[PDB]
Formats: structure tokens, C-alpha cells, sequence
């Protein structure tokens, strides 16, 4: 029927935040990975299998996409965020999960 807003620390949630990142970072033209700072919001609905939509609060990092990072990826100063809308929609009976990036826009 409708959306229903759902905690940005359930350990599902973090999990699809992180997929939804990979994804991000996989599709975006900047030669810099993004990390997130902060999941924003989280909301699922239920009237097709489910759907979450999360807006996520991303920062660059100086890991660079055309390389191999030696662990993790920092936020930096600047360091102009970006806030993303991002939609994931699972369907277990189809063995389907469809993660899509929505909009990113500057924070």
C-alpha cells in the first residue's frame, strides 16, 4: 500500500547501503571511490515483494577506482558530498535483487 520508515542501523539495512554503494562507485564517472558517511533514511514497502528506498549521505575518498586500495577508503575534507537516492527491490521467488541508483546530487 504505502512506505513504512525503517531503522538506518538495522544490520539489513547497512548490508543493502553497502551494495548499494558498490553499485555507485561501479556506474558513477568519477575516477575517485565514494564512501558513505551516513545512511540519511531508510523505507520499505511491501506491496510487490519488497522495495527499500535509502538516501545515503556519500563522500569522495582519495582511493582511486583505477587502482587497488590497501583497505579502507577515508572520507577527505573536500570532499564535496553528494546525497543519493537509491532503490532496491527484491523478489525472492524470483531469486531477484535490482539495486538502482535513482539521483545523486550535491550535498
Amino acid at each position: 500500500g504505502g512506505f513504512s520508515t525503517k531503522d538506518v542501523n538495522d544490520p539489513k539495512i547497512q548490508a543493502l547501503a553497502g551494495k548499494a554503494l558498490q553499485r555507485i562507485n561501479a556506474a558513477s564517472n568519477d575516477l575517485f571511490q565514494q564512501t558513505i558517511v551516513k545512511v540519511i533514511s531508510a523505507k520499505t514497502q511491501v506491496v510487490a515483494g519488497t522495495n527499500t528506498v535509502l538516501e545515503l549521505l556519500i563522500a569522495p575518498t582519495s582511493c582511486r577506482k583505477n587502482e587497488t586500495s590497501a583497505g579502507n577508503c577515508e572520507a577527505v575534507s573536500n570532499g564535496t558530498k553528494q546525497i543519493c537516492t537509491v532503490a532496491i527491490w527484491e523478489k525472492p521467488w524470483e531469486n531477484f535483487e535490482e539495486i538502482t541508483i535513482k539521483e545523486c546530487k550535491s550535498a
